[PDB]
């Protein structure tokens, strides 16, 4: 009988409304939900769109994908319990697929059924305060410029976490004559074709995005470390270095000496949890992370346990780790899992939080995702998936990038709800110009 | 005893403050003032901003203008009466100043007081609504990423309208190999030298971009219209073709049939008046226009006059419309300018959106801000200043575009607050590439 607000209908929106679904398949009664989406249709960051910075309605863009997307991680690390790899593509495929493959998954999963008439696309939520036990909530309607309000009695937060850049200056900028952009501009790598191009940053889009233009073209790709480099057996043309000093006119300049000319810089730089559209009081504060405080399991807000986030941690697992915490969530809105003591709430979060702050490697990262996940995953009835076998394949999967961070693409995993195990792909990734799912799925 | 916000810092919310600062500078007691302005400093479009997109704060960023920028129009027909270039700069200098020559001047006549510390920067207007005969606005606080909350008797927004881009999608976006972007996004033309550039649009932004292009070594420019070319002379190398279809590959097909290869399609295609930070019941939607309705003398919101918009006009006139709207503004918050009645005020409208949507050409719309601004002045004590002088150089600049697009920056005109004839450059703008004060000023 209670009305349920969710935001946002990507990966995290979608897999709670999924997780619904299936108790109403079952014949469960089930809240009246409401999902706001802005972009036009459902995804979220799996959507590639050419835009950048606002759309035309003003509304900022919050796609971050580019052209020539492959999956980073292995695909079986990210499978739906309740829909597997086989079902939906009827076969075994290779195990980093390109991004319209894995979009055609997400989608694939909540759109036999009524899910998407729940969704209001084109619709900005605005504006949240909890007053007299409900969520009051202001959208916009961006195709009308209209304002409109609703009132809920829980509310789901799923807008992600890598859309809103976090940009930094370095001297010198405001004189460059070349392009500044951060990963979240980077769209058609084909744009650096012949240029010089610095990227900053030590994680998976400067990572991703250097390979990139290196792989369409760049003259010469610079990696700018401010603390440790990602010391991966970058190919030729590439480099790493520590920490920018200075734009001086068309050269980069870099603490340990070195000069490269450059024609664009490349943030890459993270992004910022961003919540303009909800209170003060019930707005998640955080850098990115394994495990933010004021989250009981990592999902429901300290201080009002009718407020659940999703997604919201930093992530080695994805896909099945919003499964378990969609599952988790829905569970606490259907009154099946109840809330512990204050006191047993703040224990539990300062158990996960200690363990956190304490990870020293990717090793022990992997191994605390794993638990974390597998936990929710024992407290709700999400079905059958072996997050031991997922716990290995991560470790060789970070071996394999280690090893050769061109190659890591056309390794092999099986699958851990099925045992599949994925073919070879039929083109080596550090070749494959043609993102294409057309491509991908057909014979060469 | 009253207490006024702005929203901004630019041109118009500084013509405000500088219309205040007139009347304490005199001795009489004015409102306390708060001026909120999401950029770390002054100036709003006036000030070159390397960021595109949002800022590290996650806040769009509002600025649009490009290095190597020039005026676009004779800067003698947007002197402040109250400061002029004689006073400013001490000679007589060019017509057509480089931005951070018209940047100085603007922020030289408010940094002789006490205009700046009212001023509160980083900070970020969010919400606004009407309650108990209060302004009640939430600010953000970026630095510390904290709400503040604050009330007020007044409200001024002062925002500006070419923030904001308006993005339309075509065909074959989806799958273009190269950069697309809005003329907001606009930073160094240097970005596309040897490059084959599409620009798409009719108005200012369209041409200078384009023009810009060219000077700084584009391989080619092609520029798209949907109504109507802008038609003037544009250099070998530069083209207009009517409405884009299509864009295949490293190709942009027109409706007109034309095939061009292309680069970056760069959207010179105008931007949003958009008010996110205002009530419903409070915010002015419109399309960029002379004179948009709602707005008595262009200002007042008509359904609460005690909210007063700056600078929401299109403009042929910039900084003394401001400072005339501004003055009137100034005015009407010190109870000086008494409000007419809400039939009168309605007719007062209806006559100049009435006169506005007449308007067949440059020359009959600068006829009518020029006495859309006229009228203004009037009503306030905005010092001396010819607009019928200004008048004149509108239409004598309208013919020097037509003549030819790259000399019109070459050209002189005499201030209209002291006579003063402007000296020509001493390099013509196309090869005018040290656009420093320092080399402008002699
Ligand atoms: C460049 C990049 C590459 C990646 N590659 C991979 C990969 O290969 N494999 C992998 O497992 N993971 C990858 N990820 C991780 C990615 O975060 C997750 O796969 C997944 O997209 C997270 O889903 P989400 O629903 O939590 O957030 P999102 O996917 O960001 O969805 C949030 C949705 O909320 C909407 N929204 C936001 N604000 C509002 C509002 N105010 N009102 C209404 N709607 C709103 C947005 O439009 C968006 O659709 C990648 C991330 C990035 C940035
Ligand atoms: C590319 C370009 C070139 C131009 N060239 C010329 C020229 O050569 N000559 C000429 O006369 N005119 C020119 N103009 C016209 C320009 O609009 C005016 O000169 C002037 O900048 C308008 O001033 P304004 O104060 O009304 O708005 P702006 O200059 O835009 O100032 C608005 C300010 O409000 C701030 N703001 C916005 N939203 C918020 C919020 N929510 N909270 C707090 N602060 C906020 C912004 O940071 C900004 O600083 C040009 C405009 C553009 C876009
Ligand atoms: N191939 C793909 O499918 C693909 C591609 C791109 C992204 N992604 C996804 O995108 C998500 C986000 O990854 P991300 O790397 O964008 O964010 P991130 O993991 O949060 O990393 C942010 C990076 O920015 C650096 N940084 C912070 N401040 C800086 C400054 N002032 N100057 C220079 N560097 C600075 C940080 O390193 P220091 O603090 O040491 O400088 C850090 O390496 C990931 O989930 C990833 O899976 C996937
Ligand atoms: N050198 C300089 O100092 C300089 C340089 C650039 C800009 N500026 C300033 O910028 C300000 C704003 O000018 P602006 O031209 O950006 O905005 P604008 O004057 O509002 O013009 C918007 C343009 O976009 C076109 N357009 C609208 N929808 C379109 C679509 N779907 N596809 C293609 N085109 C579309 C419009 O023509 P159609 O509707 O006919 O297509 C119109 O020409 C001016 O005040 C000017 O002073 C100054």
């Amino acid at each position: 009988m209670s009305k349920v607000a969710i935001i946002g209908a990507g990966p995290c929106g979608l897999s709670i409304l999924r997780a619904f679904e299936h108790l109403e398949k079952k014949g469960e009664k089930i809240p009246e939900i409401v999902c706001f989406e802005k972009q036009e249709s459902w995804g979220g960051l799996w959507n590639y769109n050419w835009r950048t910075g606002s759309d035309q309605y003003g509304d900022p863009v919050p796609n971050s994908m580019y052209r020539y997307l492959w999956s980073n991680g292995p695909k079986e690390c990210l499978e739906f319990a309740d829909y597997s790899f086989d079902q939906h593509f009827g076969k075994s495929i290779p195990s980093f697929p390109p991004r319209e493959v894995l979009q055609d998954y997400i989608l694939g999963r909540v759109s036999k059924g009524n899910i998407k008439n729940k969704i209001k696309f084109n619709t900005r939520v605005i504006n949240t305060v909890y007053r007299n036990d409900k969520f009051e909530i202001n959208y916009q309607d961006k195709v009308n410029d209209k304002t409109l309000s609703d009132t809920f009695d829980y509310l789901v937060v799923s807008t992600g976490h890598f859309s809103v850049p976090f940009i930094p200056e370095y001297e010198g900028m405001s004189s460059f004559p070349g392009r500044i952009m951060h990963s979240h501009d980077f769209r058609d790598a084909e744009e650096f074709r012949g240029k010089n191009v610095i990227v900053l940053g030590s994680s998976y889009s400067a990572e991703d995005v250097a390979l990139q233009c290196n792989k369409y073209g760049a003259k010469s790709v610079t990696i700018g470390y401010r603390h440790n480099p990602m010391g991966f057996k970058w190919p030729k043309g590439m480099k790493e270095v520590h920490y920018l000093d200075k734009l001086d006119g068309k050269k980069a300049i870099f603490k340990d000496g070195t000069e490269q000319d450059a024609d664009v810089v490349i943030l890459c730089t993270g992004y910022l949890h961003h919540f303009p559209f909800l209170d003060e009081s019930l707005k998640l504060k955080t850098h990115n992370r394994l495990y933010p405080p004021k989250l009981y399991k990592g999902v429901v807000w300290q201080d009002n346990h009718k407020l659940l986030y999703l997604g919201m941690q930093d992530q080695f697992h994805t896909f099945n780790m919003f499964d378990c915490q969609a599952w988790f969530a829905r569970d606490v809105i259907m009154d099946k899992i109840k809330m512990p003591s204050d006191d047993e709430i703040d224990k539990d979060i300062n158990k996960w939080v200690s363990m956190e702050e304490k990870l020293e490697n990717p090793d022990q990262m992997i191994d605390f995702q794993t638990e974390y996940t597998k936990e929710l995953h024992n407290i709700s009835d999400y079905p059958k998936i072996d997050f031991e076998l997922i716990r290995k394949h991560f470790k060789e999967w970070e071996h394999h990038k280690v090893e050769d961070i061109l190659t890591y693409r056309n390794k092999s995993f099986s699958s851990p709800v099925t045992g599949s195990v994925a073919p070879v792909h039929h083109t080596p990734w550090e070749k494959a110009m043609d993102d294409s799912m057309k491509t991908f799925l057909n014979k060469r």
